[PDB]
């Protein structure tokens, strides 16, 4: 039961242990979206919060320190000083250098789970990209941490087969939430089924369940776009065959959103801002159910 | 120390603790089978038990309880009612929602350690399937989780220098159980090389070594098919050449196993049946000598 | 708390109290050099070791007894009567049966984690081969086990991109020691970066922030070759193409250095000593200064 005494990781929660909290990434709002866009959706997940009465921890490191939920100067500072963009094994060297970094699902799952937060959120996760020797760190964490993750599946540039084919290989384990369909970011449909369930509460029984049986994985909790705002995959598809890939490493999924962005005139922003909402407020639910 | 108590999980276990025991799955039996054959199979393995002194576990979940030691009369409900096929993620789903499923060899030997079974028993382990995207839930739980597995190597519709490869690279390690050769399923041989032991208190010496160096790997201790079964594997191979893979995901390896059965006219059922019935034997020998 | 007494696994190591440790591999002697330059090599790494005040801890297992801290005479037995090269999976094996065996980056880093060494040293590790699916145990090691390796980055025999790649996908922390570029064992340019420290302090603030986090991965201290023994990857891959791969698993990297030395007259046998040599060195810094 004694633990060692913390020198050079600090950690600032600003998480009340006793109320719901969902912890989400930096990301997003750093390297993922336009700055104003950006502002603008923390500004409503913060509402949301407010509005279900849950913590919104977004989670960063500022200058060396891991913040659990940041402010929106915070963020702002972060986004104008520079930040890299931190996975899992990034995080080490970053606290050990003093730097900012802006963490990705890895890193946010990776850092939740040392503090206490078991409901993270997000828009959709790494996975196998096309030529299958990129692979996201998003996916080890997944196969290594437990938590509840609320996602629009996976990102709309990957490999489909390959990520979903080796989400079953990792062992992670997807429950539809009131779809049988496992959905792709800026899109519902993928052709591919996963079981579905209805309610929080069956979320929770599942996670209970791995708890009791010691199953170390992310519980994957998949929330499709809203229809209004969906764009179909078989139209992403062809915007991406006429990408030139022109970067690597961590450059990669931002070059090419930034890219469809351009190339739908803001369609993908319009979908990725409301799958990321509505994601907030199912994640909400959950952690508030989860509390009890 | 202090451990939390189940109420999601129930376990029922029909083990005596202080007599040798065996872990077996329920797909084989569910989905591997038909339905004679499999519980023709299960009384023989029973019996092999009793003559030998050790108790078969055959491993399922009925509405969504485990059952450790399942009877001849509910391997038959299960049947009847129909069961998911499980590996080691989709536990936690089917316990959650009170289903029927019967498991695999990753959801037997993840069960099979949280219940105090240190020998399992199967006919092939699951790999990497031609493509190399869709990889078993088998590779993984075996470099997870600790364990001596009986098996005739991996079954012969896989990809099997890839995961002949895999296998090494996930340190699971493989001996030959009087042999040499790594055993192909319905083949004797695969034209790949292991090192061999003698007899069981080899095994033996392995296992406890792995315990002491806190190695969490499975040991498969392989056995090949009787020679009098065996049918080699370009044979196989040409077959599977013709075969249009009409299904994903877990459906896979009970098609093509059933399109095996039809287009061998039997052959290769009674090779599978030969070689889970010898691995059988060869477990319950580990088991009681374990024991002590 | 309390832990089991060991019985078969007999560890004996010559790691006095009071004294920096840095662990070493024994194929790199056994399977990797010359008889001649391997008992050389050997004899001046003491001496440095001597000289700098740490302790050389040459890893082995001499009849089934697991030795940290080999002699001379002890090498030199092995190397007439014989060593199985072993990775991590095949120690119980060869500990069981009373073999030889020298270990590779993944045993060496598995054993000294469990007998308190914290530094290890080598040339350059494995990873994924060309092809894509024999990949060395190596990297799960590295993705499993925490310690600070010294390398010369990467064997030139491998998939550099999809080891590469991997490496960031297992979680596996890269740091180029007074370096931005991942180095690729006879040669120095990759074109591939890395994050560049300066000195032995900047490594020990990032392995002990790893610790504080839990991070269970090693950290790879990336050390190029001395650029007067340097050869161009570019040379070396034009002459492996030359080379028909005739051997499969652990012969593969042996029989491709052995091949470059004949094709390079010496020239790669040299650079490969000289990067030892260097290594052992910062190591051996690591090493003094982590034990403050
Ligand atoms: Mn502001
Ligand atoms: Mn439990
Ligand atoms: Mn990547
Ligand atoms: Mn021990
Ligand atoms: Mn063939
Ligand atoms: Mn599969
Ligand atoms: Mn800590
Ligand atoms: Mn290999």
């Amino acid at each position: 039961k004694i633990h060692h005494h913390h020198h050079h990781v600090i950690i600032e929660s600003r998480i009340e242990k006793g109320k719901p909290v969902v912890g989400m990434e930096t990301t997003v709002f750093v390297h993922g979206l336009p700055r104003k866009e950006a502002i603008e959706l923390f500004r409503r997940a913060k509402e949301i919060s407010r509005e279900k009465g849950f913590q919104l921890a977004v989670i960063g490191i500022l200058k060396g320190k891991i913040v659990a939920g940041m402010s929106e100067e915070e963020l702002e500072a972060m986004m104008r000083e520079g930040a890299d963009k931190v996975g899992t094994r990034e995080i080490p060297i970053v606290v050990a250098e003093g730097k900012n970094a802006a963490t990705t699902v890895s890193a946010t799952i990776f850092l939740s789970r040392r503090i206490g937060i078991e409901v993270v959120v997000t828009g959709g996760t790494g996975g196998v990209h096309p030529g299958r020797v990129d692979v996201s760190q998003d996916l080890t964490e997944m196969s290594s941490s437990r938590a509840v993750l609320v996602s629009s599946g996976i990102k709309s540039i990957l490999d489909v087969e390959a990520t979903f084919e080796m989400l079953e290989t990792l062992e992670i384990p997807l429950v539809g939430f009131r779809t049988n369909e496992f959905p792709l970011f800026f899109s519902r449909k993928s052709g591919r089924r996963v079981p579905r369930i209805e309610n929080v509460e069956e979320v929770l029984k599942i996670y209970e369940s791995m708890k009791e049986m010691e199953l170390e994985k992310t519980l994957m909790v998949l929330n499709p776009v809203p229809e209004e705002y969906e764009i179909p995959h078989d139209e992403i598809e062809r915007l991406l065959e006429k990408i030139e890939l022109e970067v690597e490493g961590k450059e990669v999924t931002p070059f090419l959103l930034k890219k469809l962005v351009e190339m739908t005139n803001g369609r993908t922003l319009k979908a990725n801002l409301a799958l990321l909402e509505e994601n907030v407020k199912l994640a909400g639910e959950i952690a508030v159910k989860l509390k009890r």
